[PDB]
This record gives C-alpha cells, sequence and structure tokens, in this order.
C-alpha cells in the first residue's frame, strides 16, 4: 500500500509513535516518507547480505527473520515478511524498540540525513489530526 502524507500520520499516531520517545509526529512521517516514498512494499539489499523492509525500512541484520541473513538476529520477533504488510502495526511496533534501544532515530539513515534539524512539523502540516 502506499500510504499518502496525512493518511499515514493519521495511522502513526494511532498507533502512539507522536511524542513517542520525544519524537515529534512530523519526524516519523519525514522518516517514512524519505526511507521508503510511503511504500509499505519497499524492499532493499544491502551490501551486506541483510534486507531493510517496509515503510519505515527495517533491517534484517538485527530486526526480523527472512531465513537469508546468516547470523542475524529477530529482536522484533517477527518475519520481515510482516513489515511488508498494508497494516502498518507490526512495523510501528518494532520501530518503538528500535528508538527506544539507545540511539534514537539515528538509527534511520534517512532521518538522520534528511529530517533531523529540519522544520519536520511541516509534513503533518495541513493534516486533520
Ligand atoms: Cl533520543
Ligand atoms: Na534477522
Amino acid at each position: 500500500k502506499v500510504f499518502g502524507r496525512c493518511e499515514l500520520a493519521a495511522a502513526m499516531k494511532r498507533h502512539g509513535l507522536d511524542n513517542y520517545r520525544g519524537y515529534s509526529l512530523g519526524n516519523w512521517v519525514c522518516a517514512a516518507k524519505f526511507e521508503s516514498n510511503f511504500n509499505t512494499q519497499a524492499t532493499n539489499r544491502n551490501t551486506d547480505g541483510s534486507t531493510d523492509y517496509g515503510i519505515l525500512q527495517i533491517n534484517s541484520r538485527w530486526w526480523c527473520n527472512d531465513g537469508r541473513t546468516p547470523g542475524s538476529r529477530n529482536l522484533c520477533n517477527i518475519p520481515c515478511s510482516a513489515l511488508l504488510s498494508s497494516d502498518i502495526t507490526a512495523s510501528v511496533n518494532c520501530a518503538k524498540k528500535i528508538v527506544s534501544d539507545g540511539n534514537g532515530m539515528n538509527a534511520w539513515v534517512a532521518w538522520r540525513n534528511r529530517c533531523k534539524g529540519t522544520d519536520v512539523q511541516a509534513w503533518i502540516r495541513g493534516c486533520r489530526l
């Protein structure tokens, strides 16, 4: 599923992302836009053999199992495929774990390079929230 900007913001707000660990909603929408272009089915293979999955591009090296990332962990306890669903619940629940692990949203490379230090509130402006 390809989310609309406002549609996704309302979805994320409902799942408890707004201000989660101090990150305003706009930060999450910004990250999702640049990581996956709001596409739940986005996948991208990395040099190390791991793959990033879903709207928040969560990595198979640590977070989910895809059966093809040798010596990897499954800290979210889920198959990576579950991160590609039209329902973002699995991605949200797992992202909450990632952002709580000490490095905050810096774990998302696109957020650090394209959202951090910007007017991220602009991503939810005009939305009925
Ligand atoms: Cl933080
Ligand atoms: Na894994």
